């Protein structure tokens, strides 16, 4: 055979290799048969046949229909049927199929090698109804795609007969109708070919060869390769199959399962048999009718496994009591349902670990992250509106408008939700209190559930929030302050009532997977906290430490500590300036303590301040911003208006912010490494080990970062001096700057490791400001200018090249230079995929994305 | 000589070339003696003989002294005088000198060989008062610098001899206070050191040399060296020479002079001498008097500017009769000075043009670009006030108050003189129409007028800007509205009254220089102009076209276009949006013809619309913004408010501008090409030939351009066809975002030339907002964190990577990509000598920084 290859249960003469002859489906099709799966017998024509076909004066090649001839009989005497034969009738399916996906190509077509007897002979055993039906739609479907004759020719006496029997709904027309359209259906043949429909199964099935490999130089078909610049191809194969009905008797039927169960991965076949074609019956049903069957799915489906190596959906059809497996697929499933079978097949010794990891996705593992319900289907009876998953996972609390009320639940120790018609900056207090938050994917509230691993359904515009009275309306009902309420941030749904959480898993199974993942992956996994609280669900969640703690973001931690800052801000004289940085030193160094303790033996690296001075001043009107700050400040209005504008800047993003704040005023920079030091001697002292790293903001060139670099160990001396004791710590920087990857072999002469902040790095590479870019993004995205939104999935091909630039220069001048990231690109699958591949050492996201990260650092790998 | 080198008229062992050996002094002095001029005789020793010095246990080493001696034995019998003798005495001077500049080596010691037997065998021709008080001098200078002994103790007794003689100005003391003080000076010797103060000249000798060696380890000497990391050097040399006076008779003086006039360039001595030494007598005094002197100084000036090629400013002192040439250098000159030298020595056949173009720096051109005064001097009794020179130049003009009045004298064919305590950006249009700018080098007045190449004179805090009523108060004179006033934007003078200005120069010699200039230069020099009248300016200025056309800057024209640019941001239906652009294309065409007509045959390049929306606006107070729209678009309340607020930008910088607007806004950028097209076959069709260029800013990927791209091509397409004629044009990019540069290969598949844009480029490399980074450059610059401003000064390091991996991978995918910049530093001499280097095809500034361009340009090359 070398352009015809026939299969069947244990038999097919090409192999799964062969995707370029015949294609993809082809090769498969072979494969499945080649390990004896019960696939109906049938052939596939060569991409060379249609090569030979375009080439030789687009027309059928000389010996092929020989060869299909061959064929054919080789599948009648194989399944004991023939082609236009009503007592041992044989109907044929034609699909295409490269060896790699294209559009345009000739649409199915099932039930080919049907004609007016055996239209009748088909009656026999399956009905009268169901065979004129079949006979009217070949007829339609091999009329349209085969003899392209339009479609509306058949539609125009399908609905012109119930014009005159008296429905419009398909499904009342009874057997006569059907014969009657049948009769319509071939004069449309005459009046639209002028010749009449090829009754003659084998014409039938030569013109739809014919029809397939036209369908290769189709308008849409070769666009699709144009736009790609697909070449070399040669064309598209042909795959011939023979149909199969469950309609024949009792002893027949149709049926679809998982070979495991997808949402608890239990080992169990699971789905649904239908005998003779009605609601479906479960699988137990199929063995007390069709023994012999059940037993050959049985040996199928561990088949199926067996040599796939993963859980398979799939369809099958019994003919009378014989089984046939027509579709198979890996089968979606739930993260549970993902990682229990994952284990069991390495356990099973079906898989090894290596193959396991690549089993389980990036949304699979997170949905394990996070609470879930017992059966979000056992309060469908309850829900009462659909929102936006904002952020995954499930809520349950009382219901509260104002981030004060949350915070108070949680000092009480009680759950409550959020719920705001909208948030701001000043609620963030509240949204972390809440277990839940609500709102009437993009929204900014939904963003930072996500970094907490909190709950929240946002774009629930069909809620109205009474903020005078403390109540909601959403849906139907009616929800006031204290009144329970439900929220999955992973469907969007807003149940009603206090609805059951699934108890914690006990299986073993995900710790025992993520051991795989942890001893395959490279990349360390860091994660990205500012508080001691965040710190430790950082470890908890796997983090290996800490590689960014943003020391702006530990004073918008309290009035208290944001009137400190603008006390040192608005300081008279340096007298007081420095007592309002001694007042911000405390602060710094308990927190630091709090920091250092939760991540006792693991490095942690703390940036130095980064925001504008004018982030910590107060908003609103001007008279009101100057009002507030002589009230916390002491200033008097000349001066508070004086610095407020002196602080405004014109593009915030690019100004007076990071190092250039800490060169400018180098106490500032001396105030928090005395903090740290401080507080690692501290720690120390008490049996912690501490591994601290001070990290320089925003550089651009080697003196910006040696200049601070220079302040930090003057204070480490005179910190360990006065408290008479030493510990080992390390100086680096962050490569945010483009300019700094360019000179990043200067700047490694000071810094002992980098530590890349691709926000910042992406906002000046491409010149877009992330807090405007949405005004142009969406448009970018839908003409095609953009495939991702660089800020989510980073730009390997320019981004890419400075932070592969940047690793190369700088480890060239030290060696073991310690490279990293810590902007959100660091929790981002294919990311850190580039990063793993770019030699980074470590990665460092938030901490519910950890996890994440160390997935997606093995899953690369393998 | 292998260490000690004598010299004299005609007479050295080394030579020009020994910098290493004889040092930078040494082997100048052995130059201008191999050359034959009239320098007093003396010796160098060696920097070996330094550092065997130092090596050989950092005491003096063998043989040296013997040749030390050979050399004076040799100045000796040379001058007629020997060391230590009343009746022939022979003063030396003892100056250090390495092969490069170096701080920290013993300073000049003057008439050393001198004590009480030689002071007064000097008294007998110089005087006595001259003698002693030389001798004075001499005991604490020699002492000081030679014996280590604290000037302290000198001063200690020279205002204690005031506090008892009754003066403290030094000038009074007579012969014998000297003599006393000569007196009290050496018992310092035996007080300080214990031994008294070497009176043989030889021991003085020996000790000065030693005092030098020992000078290379100096404090000072060796930070300077650690800083620079300067290495391989080997030591200093030790220059010895003879002493001469111009005080022993009327046979003897001292004059300075410039071989050539440095104010106008007139071949002529221009300078002075003093008779026996009161006040200066010129130089035709001198050969009236020392006749075979002023010969000789004849020869000596011819020669050195035979030799050195170029104007010398010079010292020289005549001794009875014989004249002696002590201090030479190249003699600053005014522009216009340096201009006529260079062209007559290459009229002279002295210089050749290559060399000729290096003799006239950027900042003697720009002198000649502005107009003059006749005499600043003339006009010194006039002078009310100084500044600062904001922008260069001399203006004449009656003081107005406002820009409308100063456009209203200019649109009268008037010349008025702005006065505003401060400017802002709504007086722009004034500021151009006065010929001269004054307000109560960085202020933004003082920038705007330097392009326009007009006088400015800011910073002048000394004055009082009376509004109210028409008048201002500045120095101790009053000036109202009317009255004339003269600007020197160079000085920063505010002369008072209608000053003479120099006409028009006839002598052909900038025009003769220029075209050296342009004939040497790769590089071709474009202008930067957005209207018609700037072209002109432009190419008078010799630009060679238009490398930058602003088209947002051809709407803050008038308030008409202005409200018509706000009418189109504000329309409410589309059928009135077009008809807003179709306002502005009438506008835009219009100007464009007007450009296009100013520079017939040059190629003219147009840049789409760049700044955010949002600049179009009115400023002020949210409420008044909202009034102002509502009356000059018809929009209401709501929308304006709404409208407003969504066009408010974090980052405008970054936001939404440039292509992206273009790209969201295809009829802008539909509308922009219509205009230039229809423009450039108008102008065609009346004979003009035009070389159009249409430019797409902010490009950060091949997408964004191509899109555009395309959109131009289409409407050139229908304007050729509905016009039926065809004209050639191109279509390029800005290279700004880091990003273009990273692909500047897949870019330059579209775009037809690159032009680098590197005020933004150099705020997204370095991540600096020009507009905020005011706030911390300062202490950059201070701290040594910058060199240069990198918005004055391209960044060769980092931006400059990006402009030559861009210019590299561009021209490899196109290899006749035209290549070019338009940022600022296409005016910055150091700056343009990169583009030049760095392959580029031409830079684009200012019209008035055009012929500084070009200079820079050739400089580079030879
Ligand atoms: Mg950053
Ligand atoms: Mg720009």
């Amino acid at each position: 055979k070398k352009r015809v290859f026939h299969f069947g249960k244990g038999k097919s003469e090409g192999n799964k290799t062969m995707k370029e002859l015949l294609g993809g489906k082809g090769a498969n099709l072979a494969e499945m048969a080649s390990i004896g799966l019960s696939v109906p017998p049938g052939f596939t024509v060569s991409t060379e046949a249609c090569q030979q076909y375009q080439d030789a004066g687009c027309a059928l090649p000389a010996g092929l229909w020989a060869e299909i001839v061959d064929g054919l009989q080789w599948v009648e005497e194989y399944m004991g049927a023939t082609l236009g034969d009503p007592q041992r009738p044989l109907l044929l399916s034609v699909r295409s199929g490269a060896a790699v996906s294209m559009p345009g190509m000739m649409d199915t077509v099932l039930n080919l090698g049907l004609n007016d007897e055996v239209a009748a002979g088909l009656a026999a055993k399956s009905g009268e109804r169901f065979a004129y039906d079949s006979f009217r739609r070949f007829l339609d479907m091999f009329g349209n795609v085969v003899m392209d004759i339009p479609r509306s020719l058949f539609e125009e006496k399908l609905e012109h007969m119930k014009e005159s029997k008296g429905l419009k709904n398909d499904t009342d027309l009874t057997a006569s109708d059907l014969k009657e359209l049948v009769g319509q259906y071939k004069e449309v043949y005459l009046s639209a070919k002028g010749e009449p429909f090829p009754s003659d199964p084998k014409k039938q099935l030569e013109l739809a060869v014919l029809a397939v490999f036209n369908s290769w130089e189709s308008p849409r078909a070769k666009k699709y390769r144009s736009i790609n610049q697909i070449t070399g191809l040669r064309g598209t194969a042909v795959n011939v199959q023979c149909m199969v009905f469950g309609n024949m008797g009792n002893t027949s039927g149709t049926g679809v399962l998982f070979t495991r169960n997808p949402n608890t991965g239990e080992k169990k076949l699971y789905g649904e048999f239908l005998v003779n074609a009605r609601t479906p019956e479960d699988l137990d049903a199929m063995k007390n009718l069709m023994p012999q069957a059940y037993d050959e799915l049985v040996e199928n489906c561990n088949i199926l496994e067996s040599h796939y190596k993963e859980m398979q959906d799939i369809e099958f059809t019994v003919q009378e009591n014989r089984l046939w497996m027509l579709q198979c697929r890996t089968g979606k499933r739930t993260g549970k349902s993902a990682v229990k079978i994952a284990v069991d097949m390495v356990n099973e010794g079906l898989v090894e670990p290596r193959s396991a990891i690549k089993m389980v996705e990036p949304g699979h593992l997170d949905q394990l992250l996070h609470p879930q319900f017992e059966n979000p289907s056992a309060y469908k009876d309850q829900v009462i509106a659909t929102g936006l998953p904002a952020s995954p996972g499930a809520a349950v609390g009382q219901v509260v408008f104002t981030a004060e009320d949350a915070e108070a639940w949680h000092s009480q120790g009680k759950a409550a939700i959020l719920v705001r018609a909208e948030t701001s900056p000043e609620d963030v207090g509240g949204m972390h209190a809440a277990v839940g938050i609500l709102t009437e994917m993009t929204s900014h509230a939904a963003v930072v559930a996500r970094g907490w691993g909190k709950c929240c359904v946002s774009g629930c515009s069909g809620i109205r929030v009474n903020d005078a009275e403390k109540l909601v309306t959403i849906g139907g009902h009616v929800l006031r302050e204290g009144e329970w309420l439900s929220l999955n941030g992973s469907t969007g749904e807003v149940i009603l009532g206090k609805q059951p959480l699934s108890p914690p898993a006990l299986s073993g199974d995900l710790g025992t997977f993520m051991a795989w993942v942890d001893d395959v992956r490279k990349l360390k996994v860091l994660a990205n906290a500012d508080t001691p609280d965040d710190a430790l669900t950082a470890r908890n969640n796997g983090a290996q430490g800490i590689g960014l703690c943003r020391t702006e973001h530990m004073f918008f931690a309290s009035d208290e500590r944001i009137k400190a800052v603008r006390q040192m801000i608005m300081a008279p004289t340096l007298e007081l300036r420095q007592q309002a940085l001694d007042r911000l030193l405390p602060y710094q160094r308990s927190d630091f303590e709090g920091i250092f303790r939760a991540m006792d033996g693991l490095p942690v690296t703390i940036r130095l301040l980064d925001p504008p001075l004018h982030e910590f001043l107060p908003e609103g009107n001007i008279e009101d911003i100057v009002s507030e700050l002589c009230a916390e400040t002491g200033a008097n209005q000349e001066d508070a208006l004086a610095r407020i504008e002196k602080l405004s800047e014109v593009n915030p993003m690019l100004g007076f912010r990071g190092c250039r704040l800490g060169i400018s005023y180098p106490e500032l920079t001396e105030m928090q490494a005395r903090a740290i030091f401080e507080a690692a001697i501290a720690m120390t002292n008490q049996g912690v080990q501490v591994f601290p790293e001070i990290m320089v903001p925003l550089v651009g060139t080697p003196q910006e970062l040696g200049h601070q670099v220079t302040l930090i160990r003057q204070v480490a001396e005179k910190v360990f001096a006065n408290v008479g004791k030493t510990i080992g710590y390390k100086v680096g920087t962050m490569i945010e700057i483009p300019r700094a990857a360019l000179v990043a072999d200067e700047i490694a002469e000071q810094a002992e490791f980098f530590s890349f902040g691709t926000n910042d790095l992406t906002q000046m590479t491409f010149g877009y400001s992330r807090d405007d870019v949405g005004k142009f993004i969406p448009v970018y995205l839908a003409q095609g200018i953009l495939q991702h939104d660089p800020f989510e999935v980073l730009d390997q091909r320019g981004v890419g090249e400075l932070v592969k630039f940047a690793t190369e220069r700088g480890r060239k001048a030290r060696p073991n230079l310690k490279v990293g990231i810590c902007g959100e690109h660091g929790g981002e699958p294919s990311s850190v995929a580039f990063f793993a591949k770019a030699g980074l050492d470590y990665v460092s996201c938030s901490p519910f994305r950890v996890p994440i990260a160390r997935l997606a650092a093995a899953q690369v790998l393998v």
